[PDB]
């Protein structure tokens, strides 16, 4: 058989360069041709585009900033920041998650070697900026989040949420469910922590999103899949809810003992049994603490990066994904954006798996998207 | 007499709110009205504008990003980043100066209390992004810098350069001089270091800009004013040039002994005697090292922040300023953007002094701006 | 005249050692005598007390932890943490302010050289731990804060609040006013920022405490003194309130130009004219940013440490102080607890000035303390 | 069979102590005997040698500094720093790579437990300091690097290069090839990134070394082995060159799927097929980002430390190695020299594998070293 | 009158370049001529000497490392590290003080602008490395320190000690006194802390050096001058000793109120009245904590850098100085070597004041140096 590297070289030949040339051409018009001493005449005077990586205004992957969010339906993918840390029960700082992710994403090119995907050539991506979150009122912030996510989801753009603490899992899923009609969504949750209790410190904090999301008819708790649960921070109150609502859990040791392929098989089967789409909710703290210091609830003995990324390869390519959030990156506790980088990799890999599996670009709005918002979903 | 505080309260009443309302209105159109639970209906769903400060895409002071640089002449002020550290002789990292300055500038409002200036109401400001610098070839990077700065300067927009190491003082001033005709520019240089030697490590590095700038006829060395020189890093080769070319120097002890007012009088008189405009070149390392850890050549015993800022009040308001650069901020060596914040304060104070003194907005292009570039200035 | 140092040596002779011996004796009983090889038989086996400074459980200044808060009236001073950052409009992290202050306070002894004060000998101090704050609901957190501060204040113990963001200035002052009857309190506010607007991001955040506090009859806005206001972060909305309510403001330049003694005279006269006590609200960001990197709204050109500490000497010793809060220390943004240390110094100096001026220990409850809570003060 | 630990105890008995005693004796002569209260009379007054580890002047592993580089041929191994970051396309800082590596190397002893190697007893090692690099002119810096590396290589000393960004792979290999005559060198490249494009930002940067090295007749692209390629930073321009020149690539997943032994077999076979020696070029970023934060292009999902070190065991012991470089350590982005430590381990393990396999010390100059420099190799 | 800057330009003309040329010439011999593309033929291939500043082996100011300490009497100044933190009562880490000072000293040139001093031209300086300190036994470490300092002092070289915690003040002064015969030394001590108690934590720690030093007949307590004492960390036990032994103390407020000139007059008069030489003992924590975060006992409200440096100008130039130590730099708590830089500035300024005042180079051994060690001084 050919190696992955040998296939990668062949796949690269199949990718076009029209998106690259478009950016070069616009850069030369809007940034001027370079000074006379520059030999490569694709270089402008003012950086306009990907290069140099260390320069420029940092939107996610230097995607266009879409100021007018009413136009978001014109894009295959919309990156949206949710700078919300009012749900944090230990360290705050994840209100800057979106900023750290955007900053470090400038290191990347739009191309993935192993998969032969070039997002600049194969999808349209925009960055719509951030939800106007409300630090002093978690519930008001939830209402802002749901309205913005509902707007993006109903437009047909695929939403990728930069968190923000995990409490946002309730208002993001609520925003989706406002436009699901009677369709059902399975939640695939990567986390050490079950996040299923009712209240924490008198409010609906990051330990509580799935209690409230699975109270909605569109999100069955029996289709909630929780990958990586364990350690010393899993609240007993949440465990009780998982047991009584019959959620689907694998610990880290379950995953490594059964094999990653069997663990992914479990997640796919359980999340899709009686649902129409799947929501991916990736808590960066599911990765062993040694790789993600910039997070509020680090825990040793988590998933290693290649394990988490392989699980994503299986799950994203084999389910109908309606959106994703990557939560709990907390830049004030990070070192050289290590944790933001891990989150960026999850986001970019996910987009590439959606391309490989033919889910993006979409040729039509998915059947599960309903234009009228059901404001009584919760 | 009335206190500064009493005058500030009166001055604030004289400022309009049309620029504020314009941003609110655009934010509501482009970011949607807020969710129903939000009481303040100036708040949108998506952050679009100043608020929240911790959110959004970080251009300088959240000014509009001007993608099409050919339109820069429509703005009173253009912020331009010069992410260039090929001139550094000790620590690199100031290629990220523009990024750190943009990031921390989100903390500011457009309004200065003591001066009664609101930049959102009184000027138009844009951020044109960054010059496409050339890390492996200082001279090519210089050529890019001069072309971009010449473009901005000739448009009539007032250029504010975010450095970048001090080597850029040559290509920025060269860019200006390309459009000065036979007019002369006095350079007011805040620094512990004279920056006047011919080469360093075989090239034109940050210790060399003024040797090469004052070789140009438009920039007389006799009008170069160097405020703060001293310590253990001033190269003897540069001192020799200062002596032979008769530059105007005050040490930190000279400044504090003679009084800040007398020091400013000296700078104004010497920089304007036989010149038509003044270029401000502010090396962040002129501030005592305890306030600016994120820099390549820190030195104890520098200016204290209030001293540097008072000197700027006198100098900016009493000279005809053609542009400014703030150089040597090196975020990798900083703590919580302390050094970027000091540079942001210098930049914003300067804009406010230009407003107070009636230099901005301009009612016409200044007499010293010539449309045709003299590419043989150097 | 004798120098301050000469007076300090004489003052030290006047201090007893009974409090020291009491701690040594308890340490030997509860921590055992030392191993046989230890020569100094005041040393125990287990650290119990001040020594070693790097060891032990970190309450503030290693004061006794008062588990049963119903007993707080037995102490001259009660340290209370308010780990609240739901009012932050830029960086969070000041929910850990109390932790950083407690940690670094282990460096101190109970004795101040220049003042000849030994708090271990001259007052009883306890640490009551922290208010149970509510990160997801600023208003609920306010209600907790007011109840706890009211409890401490009404007991007769002098309350020192470790913040926490400045939004807590409303619930702390509200807690005091619940027990002031019809007596009036003047607020002496050290800050670059006026903190007087009505709402921010739809809530009562750290820019808003004094709008809401001076709406209470017991806290006249005409007695609010604001020392250090200036820079680029002072919201215009707050300036409008200061003007319309006639608060008393001095900028940093006002203070340094008029002399610290004249500035203190102004603060004392204005805060005490028609009031019965004074509340001290010290925002750590009033100190120049170079000294306080661990804060959410740093600003260059602030007060230097010796200036702020001298103002405190004048103000604390010459007013009848009912309590104090030190706010906005944000350890995640600090370097080696520099900012926590500055706050610790403010707190300890204040206690020493209260001792020097004869305000502590109290011989009786002050006339302004009313036992029944007026829950309708706001 | 005996365990590795059991073999290690036996191997240690076979190592002499003459090199240790020589250092002790010189230390006592040059550093004086210890004060009278010191019992171990191998201790001097002044640290001179390995001990204490936290003390002294930090050459690599506290090896002798060879001031006169003309004498380098007297040593089995010469450590040379290349403080060069003009080839960096994102973060600079690797100009301090050599400093960080030297600093943290003081933690090590000269002895490896598992291999039973003591470099103080079995080889002569010197530190020749650093190449005088040229930050403002990448090409001039390349010329300095090639001259210095050619000098060391032609002397018969085994060169170990402390980088410095990967752009130096061209001038280091060029320096070797100047003295290879018509002999051929296979390059074994550990990296996530192919580093094979022609120019980047108009120059020959760290993404370009192997394009230019394999243009030389002595370095066949068909013998270039690239271990670990993948992620989102592999430039398409480089992939095209790899395909057209038929380089040998394994991804991380290829390596882990095929087994480390099979991956090493592949590297050995392909790099030695038609070559006379092998150059090892180890980019620290081939290790998963969680272990190497101090680097310019970190990437998740890389090699784990034990995987990289096992590959080195197989490859170094089973090829004729002519030199090695370890590149891209960037101390400004590191935490407690973690990344410098990983690079130190690679360097020291490599020396030990050369000893175990009988490649060092050399009994004669290798047949492939030619005394006359071919300055036209490129 | 001429400004300091005008005098500096004239003074620079009076300095030779023979020391510079000597280093250039040796660098070209030992580091080879540069590659052909380098235009400045003073540049070698291998860095050998001052340049580049970011390169090379870091001895203090890149001075020659004197391996054979028996030759130290051939040098005007000997830098000696004392990597000792067994006397620390709060934070350790100052065992790395010498390393941080050496590292950051590479930023400096040998020339001071304001004073017109070039140490490369006017003195011979060596770095003798570090004392072999004994972390587990403070008293054994003291014995090593005294033997090494006695050796350097008796040779006629001027000793500059890089600490290390202040406990070393006893063994360093003891080393000097072993060679003072019956001559007397006045100690000028810059510190917030008196450092005069008998024991701390059962041993002679950094709070105790002057108790034990002034027990020696050669060091009269009545000539001990303590500049900057104050704050909350001054132990009462030490204050008692200061009072009973009649030491000479000025607080920070004493110094600023009386004027720096009067404070220096006091220090000079009191330290020299009945003594033959003066020992300078500079605790970095005498500087306000905002400038020196890397220290074990930081304190707000200290000296500002320019104040401390001016005091040194007066004191060093007007006393007969026999040696100096700069203590308590703790790199693990520093930010970007800020604190090491302040200590480097103190050291270099001191050398320059010794040159300006004609104390170095010495034309003969000072009358107070006795060749035979009096081992019974203590
Ligand atoms: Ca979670
Ligand atoms: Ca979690
Ligand atoms: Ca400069
Ligand atoms: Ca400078
Ligand atoms: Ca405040
Ligand atoms: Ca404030
Ligand atoms: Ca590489
Ligand atoms: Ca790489
Ligand atoms: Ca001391
Ligand atoms: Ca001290």
């Amino acid at each position: 058989p050919p190696s992955e590297a040998e296939e990668a070289l062949i796949k690269e030949t199949r990718l076009p360069l029209t998106g690259w040339q478009q950016e070069v051409d616009q850069g030369l018009t809007y940034g001027l041709e370079a000074a006379a001493s520059i030999k490569d005449r694709s270089i402008p005077t003012f950086s306009r585009g990907e290069l140099p990586h260390y320069a420029g205004i940092n939107t996610f992957m230097k995607a266009p900033y879409l100021e007018d969010v009413r136009e978001v339906g014109k894009y295959d993918v919309a990156i949206v920041g949710v700078p919300h840390d009012s749900g944090t029960t230990y360290r705050p700082g994840t209100r800057f998650g979106p900023q750290g992710i955007r900053r470090i994403s400038a290191l990347y090119t739009p191309y993935n070697f192993e998969m032969g995907v070039d997002l600049r050539e194969q999808i349209s991506l925009c960055d719509v900026g951030d939800i106007f979150t409300i630090p002093a009122n978690n519930e008001k912030s939830f209402d802002q989040i749901s309205k913005g996510i509902a707007h993006i989801f109903s437009s047909g753009a695929f939403p990728i949420i930069l968190g923000g603490d995990h409490s946002i899992g309730f208002p993001t899923v609520r925003g989706i469910c406002r436009h699901l009609g009677d369709k059902k969504v399975g939640i695939i949750h990567f986390d050490r922590h079950v996040d299923t209790q009712e209240t924490d410190l008198d409010e609906r904090m990051h330990t509580c999103p799935w209690f409230h999301a699975t109270n909605m008819a569109n999100a069955p708790a029996k289709n909630l899949v929780q990958l990586g649960i364990g350690g010393w921070q899993v609240p007993r109150q949440g465990v009780k809810v998982c047991r009584e609502r019959a959620t689907n859990i694998l610990t880290v040791t379950d995953i490594t003992e059964m094999s990653l392929d069997a663990a992914a098989d479990f997640a796919i089967a359980r999340a899709t049994d009686g649902t129409d789409c799947v929501w991916i909710s990736f808590d960066i703290d599911c990765i062993d603490a040694g790789f993600v210091p910039g997070t509020g609830w680090p825990e040793p003995g988590g998933l290693l990066p290649r394990e988490a990324l392989y699980l994503l390869k299986r799950i994203i390519r084999e389910t109908n994904v309606c959106g994703m959030e990557v939560v709990e990156v907390s830049p004030p506790y990070d070192i050289s954006d290590m944790t933001s980088l891990m989150a960026t990799r999850v986001i970019c890999d996910t987009m590439a798996h959606l391309v490989v599996s033919g889910q993006l670009p979409r040729t039509e709005k998915p059947a599960y998207i309903h234009a009228e918002a059901n404001m009584a979903v919760d």
